[PDB]
DNA sequence: CCGACGTCGCATCAGC
DNA sequence: GCTGATGCGA
DNA sequence: GTCGG
């Protein structure tokens, strides 16, 4: 559906969802908003009624009253005695810098840091992490167009088979649906020397030579199978130069690399109905293996998998593309 | 009534 | 110093 | 906050 259908509810459940999650420290109420949020953006009328929306999935008592409140008066008492409150604003705001959860945000808060500019001036009591949030906090918060994405894979896959030609790599998420847009860049890598019974210098050469040709500018975290970090497309002349963008690199081993690659294509309800449905077909799947369950549920050995259209088979369904994967 | 609500690698903290 | 908990992201 | 055993 659109916008202007249900938009300022949506939104007003959104609002609430972030305050539940960064001043509340209730990620189960923030996921709940979300969801009734969702739900509400999928709906094909022009709400009349609580009631009328607490019909959806995800709808209960206290939203179809919100809903009402909102309908009849056009705005939300508790949220917008809170938009107006310094310190849940304050609190709210500061966790858009990544590194900073509801958590640092506190504590910020509570000894007079509220603000970007407040963070400036205290450098020395930011993470690393918080520091790379903090100086790309713009950046951060833009998403990255479909043709930028296709130069970053060009840029990912040749440098990727330069180090070794043997190394599997796949652009993911989003992307890899064929979205016109992403926020990030969640790369899959795999090598056929490591197995799940199987060098911890593998992910390390990858983003070495991604930092040697300077397309990774910066690093969040790096260990022996996971890399989170801020990558920058090559300036073209004295043209406007890109925005830092996030940027994952994974390890997955050969027999776990497409249970891997099909769980980070998405989408989230689209690895929801999956996994119902291979349950019922009386195998389990998760991000790394697909096995087979038992007469008591009593889950065998991994099956062998060597693409995504392997597991496919396995539930007895019919191979579809990442481009028909949003449910 | 009352627990589930996805899971986990990495950095960094609290404790010993 | 080591181990395990906690915060964070996705 | 919503759902459901
Ligand atoms: C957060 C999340 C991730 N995923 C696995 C599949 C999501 O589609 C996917 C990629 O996560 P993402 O990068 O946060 N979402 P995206 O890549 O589809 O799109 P965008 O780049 O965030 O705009 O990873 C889930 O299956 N359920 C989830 O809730
Ligand atoms: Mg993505
Ligand atoms: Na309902
Ligand atoms: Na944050």
């Amino acid at each position: 559906p659109q916008e202007t259908l249900n938009g300022g509810i949506t939104d007003m459940l959104t609002e609430l969802a972030n305050f539940e999650k960064n001043v509340s420290q209730a990620i189960h109420k923030y996921n709940a908003y979300r969801k009734a949020a969702s739900v509400i953006a999928k709906y094909p009328h022009k709400i009349k009624s609580g009631a009328e929306a607490k019909k959806l999935p995800g709808v209960g008592t206290k939203i179809a009253e919100k809903i009402d409140e909102f309908l009849a008066t056009g705005k939300l008492r508790k949220l917008e005695k809170i938009r107006q409150d310094d310190t849940s604003s304050s609190i709210n705001f500061l966790t858009r810098v990544s590194g900073i959860g509801p958590s640092a945000a506190r504590k910020f808060v509570d000894e007079g840091i509220k603000t970007l500019e407040d963070l400036r001036k205290n450098e020395d009591k930011l993470n690393h992490h918080q520091r790379i949030g903090l100086k790309y906090f713009g950046d951060f918060e833009k998403r990255i167009p479909r043709e930028e994405m296709l130069q970053m894979q060009d840029i990912v896959l040749n440098e990727v088979k330069k180090v070794d030609s043997e190394y599997i790599a796949t652009v993911c998420g989003s992307f890899r649906r064929g979205a016109e847009s992403s926020g990030d860049m969640d790369v899959l890598l795999t090598h056929p020397s490591f197995t799940s019974e199987s060098q911890p210098k593998l992910l390390h050469q990858v983003v070495e030579q991604l930092q040697k040709v300077h397309f990774i500018t910066d690093t969040l975290s790096k260990g022996e199978t996971k890399f989170m970090g801020v990558c920058q497309l090559p300036s073209k002349n004295d043209e406007k130069e890109y925005p830092h963008r996030r940027i994952d690199i994974r390890l997955i081993p050969k027999d776990q690399y497409y249970c891997g690659v099909l769980y980070f294509t998405g989408s989230d309800i689209f690895n929801k109905n999956m996994r119902a449905h291979a349950l019922e077909k009386g195998f389990t799947i998760n991000e790394y293996t697909i096995r087979p369950l038992g007469v008591t549920g009593v889950a065998g050995e991994p099956l062998p998998v060597d693409s995504e259209k392997d597991i496919f088979d396995y539930i007895q369904w019919k191979y579809r593309e990442p481009k028909d994967r949003s449910e």
